[PDB]
């Protein structure tokens, strides 16, 4: 397994938005996994806040699966 | 190898900013790889625009290594 420990403000922002949206979606963890196209243990880890297990692309994948838009701004 | 074909506006934005910044950095591909902590073949692929080989986290890793800030906005 890869564990992630960088970009934590961004990673936590994406995770909290994904958790909150899933929490009042009316979906069970099973139906949530079906919608996101991931396994139930993956949903469990997300809802338990195991943030280290989630790459930025996986979080962005799931945010988009639930119908949200992610926009980036790059600052120099 | 993983190949990526989703989130293409975001992926291309990050790649173009990374290429442009490296292109007038005064660095050779070797010195660029040293700064980013990746291999020279990885730099080559980036500069050749092999966008499919680069996950969003790897692009964000490298953008931050060169001293840029990435901010996300999530829209519903």
């Amino acid at each position: 397994i890869h564990h992630h420990h960088h970009h934590m403000k961004m990673r936590s922002q994406l995770l909290i938005v994904l958790q909150e949206h899933l929490r009042n979606s009316g979906l069970t963890q099973f139906k949530a996994a079906e919608l996101l196209g991931v396994t139930q243990p993956r949903v469990s880890d997300l809802m338990r806040g195991k943030i280290d297990l989630f790459s930025l692309e996986s979080l962005i994948d799931m945010i988009t699966s639930i119908g949200l838009k992610v926009e980036i701004n790059i600052k120099d």
